RNA sequence: AACCCGGGGA
RNA sequence: AACCCCGGGC
């Protein structure tokens, strides 16, 4: 169970605004990327639980049972199928702040509650820690499949077909996160 | 039997999409017939069964009362769903058997509006003599006084609620125009 | 099936 | 929780 399956991919990074029948939980499914700045090989590897659960609190304590060495520099990237919640963000900043070698950018498939006050504020909180938080597209898709996906058997699905689907899809939700990145600035 | 004021929310609920928490909207049938000749109407509603839609069943429970075939009566439905394509060509033929029966028919939804089959359905029963149209204020009006119990208060403001039911009633009557145009 | 509102469906 | 598509949410 180390990469994702190519129907785990379709199904959980699927950014419709809505499910289509017949329906399945878009669960919390969290990518991470670690890539040491002097070079080393990177780890990757992902978390997945029920959205009710707290993916981004897990990868913090399996970040932690790494022990890494805090005299490197390390650049996090994070792909999450769905944005973090408030007490999350406010986790994930603390952790930061508390481990200032480690750079994590954070990039999310869906916007999680976005027209809720609490969960916007918590994605400004993580902008304005150093933490920045971007909507998927076409680059972040991509790497995702390459690097996270199980590629020895093929997908039932066209992988470049998928992936245009899911481009188009996320130009709704970065239009959305603008506008909640605007009203900050008032 | 009658129908509580919160069966006639939840079931003749009109919105585009029902609000959590999620209920069932099913099938709901309310019919009134009445004689030319002056009698005492006859009420009475009815719910689908796992395998017969409340239209069979309607119109098996008119056959049952053994009505005067010489008579005239006039049927008024108010409907939940809009009728399937089954139940629409088995209103007809049992209308066209029965002439001493008109029928009209109010559909609070919509039913599948945008599948090509069922819109048929609906245009025939227009073709065959009986006149489909949304429920509006008048219809929900008539509905609530005529199948609700009074004896019990509801736990919301029935002209309040009333009010909302013909506002929803918009767009779902824009849609059924649509459809009428051959 | 994260939530609401609005429009449409040859 | 009848379906699909689109737009928006101090
Ligand atoms: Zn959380
Ligand atoms: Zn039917």
């Amino acid at each position: 169970a180390a990469l994702l399956t190519a129907k785990t991919f379709s199904l959980q990074f699927n950014n419709k605004r809505r499910v289509n029948k017949p329906y399945y939980p878009r669960k919390a499914l969290l990518c991470y990327q670690l890539t040491p700045q002097n070079g080393s090989t990177p780890t990757r590897g992902h978390l997945i639980n029920k959205k009710e659960d707290h993916a981004e609190i897990r990868f913090i304590n399996e970040i932690k049972s790494m022990g890494l060495d805090e005299t490197q520099c390390y650049q996090v990237t994070c792909y999450l199928t769905w944005s973090p919640c408030p007490s999350c963000a406010g986790e994930l900043v603390d952790f930061i702040k508390a481990h200032r070698h480690l750079n994590l950018r954070i990039f999310a498939s869906r916007l999680y509650y976005h027209w809720h006050p609490n969960y916007q504020e918590g994605l400004l909180l993580l902008c304005g820690s150093q933490v920045p938080v971007e909507v998927m597209g076409l680059p972040e898709f991509t790497d995702c499949w390459e690097n996270f996906v199980d590629h020895k058997e093929p997908p039932s699905f066209n992988p470049s077909e998928k992936l245009k689907e899911l481009d188009k899809n996320s130009q709704a939700i970065k239009r959305r996160l603008e506008r909640i990145k605007s009203r900050s600035v008032d």
